[PDB]
């Protein structure tokens, strides 16, 4: 499956504008500072129709499992309770989180040997780049 290109363990190597994205989302100062220091791993695997994405870090270990197009409840690493839907659109995993009349989108793209992750909240974008670990 086309989704195979995502499978593996990916380690954060660069981040841009993540603090301002986090402010836009509404993340509090202490969480911004501690989460911003971390170099998480993103562990993606597929079993049948179920995709699992784990985030492992000094800050928080999180895991989501989902089927594309099927909404699920997610507690985020900043402790928001959101409703999420993940789809594949033109080779990009598109993750929408909805809560309190707000929305943020996280797009995961394979580019070269990297996983490029674009996070958008209103007018504010952050890009985070992960490489195989
Ligand atoms: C909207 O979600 C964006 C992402 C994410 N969001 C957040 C919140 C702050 C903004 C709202 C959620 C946090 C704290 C982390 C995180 C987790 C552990 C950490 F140790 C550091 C940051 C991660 C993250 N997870 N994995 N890599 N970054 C970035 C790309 C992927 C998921």
């Amino acid at each position: 499956h086309m989704c195979d290109a995502f499978v593996g363990t990916w380690k954060l190597v660069s981040s841009e504008n993540f603090d301002d994205y986090m402010k836009e989302v509404g993340v509090g100062f202490a969480t911004r500072k501690v989460a911003g220091m971390a170099k998480p791993n993103m562990i993606i695997s597929v079993n049948g129709d179920v995709i699992t994405i784990k985030s492992e870090s000094t800050f928080k270990n999180t895991e989501i499992s989902f089927i594309l197009g099927q909404e699920f409840d997610e507690v985020t690493a900043d402790d928001r309770k959101v409703k999420s839907t993940i789809t594949l659109d033109g080779g990009v995993l598109v993750h929408v989180q909805k809560w309190d009349g707000k929305s943020t989108t996280i797009k995961r793209k394979r580019e070269d040997d990297k996983l490029v992750v674009e996070c958008v909240m209103k007018g504010v974008t952050s890009t985070r780049v992960y490489e195989r670990a």
